[PDB]
């Protein structure tokens, strides 16, 4: 087979488990054999529409069979997939479309208005299901593991950058998942987080398809519908961030839902609060906590069900991970440095941004931008984002640490800690708080309370109260203050 | 990490599951953390003994921790492992040692006499455990996936040829196993077949270590000891050929052994007779039947527990498999051709035999030497070894087919069907039979019976009776006749 990349996967899996259910979405159920024929019809229709090796095909829609059909069809046509963040407005989509140079954009009907409004210069804008030809013979173009499979845009928390994830990057991430996690051929995986992020695509969706399991797609995250799905569909495998597992566990149906089907709860993003882990441990459930990033496709560190709270855990098998000083020199036992990541999961680079790439990727080592320590057992602890650091006097403040304490204080729904100019100290901290449902929060009391919990130099000098904190976007906060 | 190959595996796995039991052998129990330190001590001691990148280190012994220590230590020293067939006599070991150009041979005590008798010119001959240094810091030499990991000698059924299996070859075989088979972190794998063959090493041992399970090594195959091990150790995973599963199922302890622990029975070699599959199905047990060969490291085709008897099954995910005509042209639906194999599991080639390599390996396609057909569901059926074919008149006879019928006939313990010269037809068949415990077998009756079961041209013209058939070695039979 000439196609070594994801384009070939539907063909390889249809030889093994043709009649197993690959994909469920509302009414839809696709076997591996039907997924492969659908992919081949879409690959033919991409080619007939002018798609040639290396061209970019964007997808704007939710979790949906079309997402996967477009991913695999792109690979089979030798093209690069671009999964757009479906919540962006028109100028941000225009920016991702111009940066990627996508020549085709496929969209679901709910996006028809947005899509009409885009700079449609040299872009084929087309509803999902229209390009499909009648020809279902799979193409076998030459595709190597070092060929780009997709462009995944960073937050740009500067302009968003297209992470170039190779066929190899995503393949070896799946290998890491398979080595460190117990998936079987009968897996039933609920994908209620967005496939346009590496976490749901790389940690749950692709590994389940590789294993010949069933991917259950929810277009939207609804804690009620997730609980119903777990017990009606017998879900074995779920991915979320703690906010999702929190909303699931807060829903009134939590108490009476049959959760006995669940084998594996993968948790990405923030670490799990000990209250949430307690609520889940009450029903025989424990989290597999993963750490990683888009540029690692995305798996880097795994903390399995065996007991160090706060820890991000240990390297995935094929990955190498270190805490490095600012010049790459590894740092003294227990001292803070930056997590750096190497391995066959680590991106080729940022699409058409070679200089920005070289600031963060050299000798196959990727600079995470995370400050961390490693203990004597090789367990990693993420302190904060390096860019959020505040230098007050000669000393480093890490907002996340100050923020962690602030969430102890009654009636703090949301908070962020930023640096502000100080004549005397270069920078000092300021806390910025959203108070909860009807709580008399006194700033003097809160600041006093914080002072009893932290070294002096880490205590913000002021607090300001708002009703709205720009999602969790520090830098936007640095404007409003 | 600079070492991408098997040398690095003990280091990668000790970061994840340091205190899990990796290896059990009689009294011995090794955790992953202790395996890694033992490997590093042996890598240092190989280097101190003169081992440099690319040099060959042979191992002569049974299944034993030393086998695995030597494999991984070689990789960590940037060396090539040579697992010698431990039943060979001295001239055959001398031939493998001169062909490989091994500079170090490590052996267990039972082989000390054999080892003293070898052409010890430019070979360090040393008992297991002696080269180990006190330094347990792992080395990190640059090793790529295309670097040779080990030399595995063919039967030479001409001189034996050293299959060059890369770090990549064995890594991707493990990936194929993980994709098509359900292994978990708590696997307990019984290795009672020899690690010097790719089947036990690649299908059971390496995948279990990769998954952080336990490899239980038996130095010898004893059906009684295997049954005891299954129930005392709670074995989840076993590899054998049908002769082994037959001897296990024939042992008097079969009836009363607790077999409830077993999840996966991998069966290599011959297909499983429907009587054997019935005996196993009686105790809730079904075989995962694998087809492959040394040159494929070794996995090619898998027939899972879902129902076509005789079939070798379907391609492993990362492999491509076809039936090809003599000029590589794919063959008409259902017609006989040669199985050809492509993928990242397929060997670099035969060690210092480039011309022999080119006769069987081109464009990443390996000529199996197996005649076969493929049905409309993509399922493969192995007819015979191409080299065993007999051309009688203008027509192809396949001994294995004739042999299959002959085993129907009362009191045929063993049989082989060879070509002999025929003035008129070029070649005709002759059957050669070992009769069972006290059975009056009439050759005229047997030949008549065979004639009622087969096309005329396939019926051997004669039978000859012996007590001993050279193991199952056609070519030796072609001498004795």
């Amino acid at each position: 087979m000439r196609n070594q990349g994801l384009g070939s996967w539907p063909v390889r899996r249809a030889r093994m488990s043709p009649h197993a259910t690959a994909v469920r979405h509302g009414g839809t159920a696709l076997t591996y054999a039907e997924l492969s024929r659908r992919v081949a019809r879409l690959a033919h229709g991409l080619r007939e529409a002018g798609v040639r090796p290396g061209d970019r095909v964007a997808y704007l829609g939710p979790n949906h069979p079309a997402y996967l059909e477009t991913l695999f069809a792109c690979g089979q046509a030798g093209a690069v997939f671009v999964p757009l963040n479906f919540r962006l407005g028109v100028p941000e989509l225009d920016h991702a479309l111009a940066d990627s140079g996508a020549s085709v954009l496929i969209h679901t009907p709910e996006h028809a208005e947005t899509v009409a409004a885009l700079a449609g210069d040299r872009l084929l804008r087309v509803p999902a299901g229209e390009l499909e030809a009648a020809d279902d013979e799979p193409l076998d173009l030459p595709v190597g593991l070092d060929d780009v499979c997709l462009l995944m845009y960073t937050s740009g928390s500067g302009r968003p950058k297209g992470a170039m994830l190779t066929h190899g990057n995503l393949t070896w991430n799946c290998v890491n998942v398979l080595v460190e996690t117990d998936l079987a051929s009968d897996e039933r995986a609920l994908v209620a987080a967005p496939l346009f992020h590496a976490a749901a695509l790389g940690m749950v969706c692709l590994p389940t398809l590789l294993k010949g399991g069933t991917v259950i797609l929810h277009s939207a995250f609804d804690p009620g519908a997730v609980l119903s799905a777990v017990e009606q569909e017998r879900v074995t495998l779920v991915f979320g961030v703690p906010t999702m597992y929190q909303a699931i566990a807060a829903h009134p149906r939590w108490r009476s839902t049959d959760l006995s089907s669940l084998r594996t709860l993968l948790c990405g993003g923030a670490p799990v609060p000990a209250d949430l882990a307690g609520r889940y441990l009450d029903r025989g459930l424990a989290f597999v906590q993963g750490y990683g990033m888009t540029e690692a496709a995305p798996g880097v560190l795994v903390l399995d069900r065996a007991e160090k709270i706060g820890s991000a855990g240990v390297p995935s098998f094929f990955t190498d991970v270190r805490v490095a000083g600012p010049s790459g020199e590894p740092v003294p036992p227990g001292e803070k440095g930056e997590i750096v990541v190497s391995g066959p999961n680590v991106m080729k680079g940022y699409w058409g941004r070679p200089e920005a790439t070289a600031e963060v990727l050299r000798d196959g080592w990727f600079r995470s931008g995370d400050v961390a320590t490693v203990d004597g057992d090789g367990y990693f602890h993420v302190v904060d984002r390096l860019k959020d650091m505040i230098i007050s006097g000669g000393e480093n403040i890490y907002p996340a640490e100050v923020e962690n304490e602030l969430y102890g204080y009654p009636g703090v729904e949301a908070c962020a800690v930023i640096g502000v100019p100080d004549p005397r100290w270069g920078e000092v901290g300021k806390a910025v708080v959203v108070p909860a449902a009807g709580s008399r929060i006194d700033g003097a009391e809160l600041l006093a309370w914080l002072r009893t919990r932290l070294a002096g130099y880490k205590v913000p000098k002021s607090v300001e109260f708002t009703d709205r904190l720009p999602t969790t976007g520090s830098g936007k906060i640095l404007k409003g203050e």
